[PDB]
């Protein structure tokens, strides 16, 4: 796993270059290790932000690993806990939305994130077909508003947060925002498929 | 003279929106302008009062726009019907959220966003206190833990629609995450003390 100290190198640099800002050069350096020895592992900028992507999601699941509405709860409440007590956590999310810009300079990076993107949807998804067969939400829920809705309420407390120089508790507002996020999708009519 | 900044203004936003804000530079907001540098220069002399500027354009837009919950309501409604068909509107908040990143580089220009946050917050704060006063809203009300609730619902709806490259159709969906919202807001247990 030479791989993770080019991963680390990586995530490092782009937390203090941004994304488009930094160069596999300095990311080889930053990592002790030449060119040839990090394109043989990492053949772009883009794959290093792909391999920490998928770091992240890793760790939730091996983390999420009664009923699964109520796991999805404490999915949720941990992701905030660990993006504050975890450093790659802190730093992946941080560089994503604060150090990530949509300039075509940057195109195949905002590519990989549009990819995850779709897998985190998909994955909201999962939880919801298998909460409504739990009974757990209503028949009738507007599953594609639902989504919308929960990716909605999660990146703008992350947005929020960071964006402010997180000068507000995480700690404590994030469980009420997913509190009353849950019980708006169990509750509500405007999240309703009438 | 009103109408000559408004053209470099334009010019600023049109660049930024181009390549992010990091990466403009006041030569290219010039060229793109047809003005020179020293004729930039006497009416901004850096970017972050380029942005500053471009930001008080938006902020006079909303409040010349003009009960105090319902304008409120009105005001949210309006300012997302606008993110979609006011061409200022879309490139100010999309450079914002999508290009101007939050590096050393920028610090600057963050400095700026960063007071318009604050009164943001201010605006919003009185919105809330009134709301207390005329019953709209709970004394029990967590007005601290409301405005946060307040920015993070709208900032998730905006970055959501513009990190998504507008997936979703925001005139459908804006109306009813604020109508969820303004509904937490009045009953939920939650947000309150």
């Amino acid at each position: 796993k030479t791989k993770e100290h080019l991963m680390l190198a990586a995530l490092e640099t782009f937390y203090r270059k941004g994304i488009a800002r930094t160069s596999l050069n300095e990311i080889a350096q930053a990592a002790g290790v030449t060119r040839d020895a990090l394109y043989w592992h990492f053949k772009n900028k883009e794959d290093l932000f792909d391999a920490l992507f998928q770091r992240i999601c890793d760790d939730i699941e091996n983390c999420i690993a009664g009923g699964s509405w109520t796991v999805f709860r404490h999915t949720l409440l941990h992701f905030f806990e660990r993006l504050q007590s975890n450093d790659i956590h802190y730093k992946f999310h941080n560089i994503l939305f604060l150090k990530c810009e949509h300039t075509e300079q940057n195109a195949a990076v905002i590519a990989i994130a549009r990819k995850h993107q779709a897998i985190w949807r998909e994955k909201i998804t999962a939880v919801l077909t298998e909460a409504v067969e739990n009974q757990d939400l209503a028949d009738d829920l507007d599953k594609e508003t639902a989504v919308i809705f929960i990716k909605s309420t999660l990146d703008g407390l992350i947005w929020r947060w960071f964006s402010s120089g997180e000068s507000f508790d995480l700690g404590k507002t994030a469980p009420r925002i997913i509190g009353i996020m849950m019980d708006n999708l169990e509750n509500h009519p405007c999240l309703r498929r009438k």
